[PDB]
């Protein structure tokens, strides 16, 4: 019984082709940040939930460093709201859930 990925992994290559359309959260993380970890099952239910209706995805700093330095990652968690490709606001720290539905809605 593996892990489940709900989320969108994103790379430089997807990345662009990926958000171009709808309503995006991205989750910028590593697997060394602690506060990354305390926000990862939040992120893993929201992709669930919005599965179909909004673009659940992730961006591993360790692994994607052209990414987090083309949106001027300085820490992280960084949470990223884009919608039809135009990033609209960009979060920082172990947002609630709550909130980002809300913002997820607003976009929606």
């Amino acid at each position: 019984h593996h892990h489940m990925s709900h989320y969108i992994e994103l790379t430089e290559e997807n990345f662009e082709s990926t958000i171009k359309k709808g309503v995006a959260l991205v989750d910028f993380w590593a697997p060394w940040c602690g506060p990354c970890k305390m926000l990862s099952p939040v992120i893993d239910e929201l992709a669930s939930e919005y599965q179909g209706k909004a673009k659940i995805c992730k961006v591993n700093t360790d692994e994607q460093e052209e990414l987090s330095a083309k949106f001027g990652i300085r820490s992280i968690p960084t949470l990223l709201f884009t919608k039809d490709g135009e990033v609209v606001h960009q979060l920082v720290g172990v947002q609630t859930k709550v909130a980002l539905k809300e913002q997820l809605n607003k976009l929606l």
